[PDB]
């Protein structure tokens, strides 16, 4: 199915970055709404992002899971790229964030259990996210978890999320995404990064060496789970199945 701009009416910005904004919009015949993302050619061909947008396209309209945003299709007109995508109704848990300042342990829990699944699935076709933060988290009308940005993932900056591996340049496999999910563990029982500093130079020791502390409201089940997740050798981490079924998993998510 090829698209045109005029087979859309477009609402309201849901976010605007550098190298485009994405809105609201309503397909003109179904009345479908979605969302549409509209980057800019020009502003594409400047950075050399042409590449991997292809197979950010290629590998997400692959996917098809619950806990994965959905991509729909594309086109493009003479001077733009749009990207056809499914819409989150109730925003980020970024904003959610900022908002409830912290999450509780079952929301925390639930939030890990379905992505645990959506990267379980991901990791079956082989496909790793490398860049799982809370803006590219999205909630659905349920307030179910929704993986939403692959502009930045192959097959197998900000560095707050990365692993040791990724940053100090070395071979990296599904192992990454196990770090990255210890790294929202923290975030959403604590309200911020293990390894937050002020400068990039200094978050990269504090990841290189593995440098967290738990605040006192932090429980042992999920100082355990953090800590399991948060390890510098890939290897000793643990596969999505023993995240899955860990105590405090099992205890606290639905
Ligand atoms: C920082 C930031 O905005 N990140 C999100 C990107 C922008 C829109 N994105 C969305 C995409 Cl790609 C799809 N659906 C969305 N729904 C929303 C939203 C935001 N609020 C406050 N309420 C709703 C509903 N946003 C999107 C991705």
């Amino acid at each position: 199915r090829q698209w045109a701009l005029e087979d859309f009416e477009i609402g309201r910005p849901l976010g605007k970055g550098k190298f485009g904004n994405v809105y609201l919009a309503r397909e003109k015949q179904s009345k479908f709404i979605l969302a549409l993302k509209v980057l800019f050619k020009a502003q594409l061909e400047k950075a050399g992002v042409e590449h991997q947008l292809r197979r950010e396209v290629e590998i997400q309209s692959h996917l098809r899971h619950p806990n994965i945003l959905r991509l729909y299709g594309y086109f493009h007109d003479a001077t733009r790229v749009y990207l056809i995508l499914e819409y989150a109704p109730l925003g980020t848990v970024y904003r959610e964030l900022q908002k409830l300042s912290k999450f509780d342990e079952q929301r925390t829990a639930t939030y890990i259990t379905e992505l645990a699944n959506a990267l379980s699935y991901c990791h079956s076709k082989r496909v790793i996210h490398r860049d799982i933060k809370p803006e590219n988290l999205l909630l659905g009308s349920a307030g179910e978890l929704k993986i939403a940005d692959f502009g930045w993932s192959v097959h197998a900056g900000t560095l707050d999320y990365l692993p040791p591996e990724m940053i100090e340049g070395r071979m990296h496999d599904e192992k990454v995404d196990l770090w990255s999910l210890g790294v929202l563990c923290y975030e959403f029982l604590v309200g911020k990064p293990p390894f937050e500093a002020n400068t990039y130079q200094e978050t990269y020791k504090r990841i290189s060496r593995v440098e967290f502390t738990f605040p006192d409201f932090v429980t042992e089940g999920a100082r355990d789970l953090i800590s399991r997740l948060l390890k510098h050798n890939p290897s000793q981490r643990p596969m999505l199945r023993e995240v899955l079924e860990h105590p405090w998993i099992t205890a606290n998510s639905s």
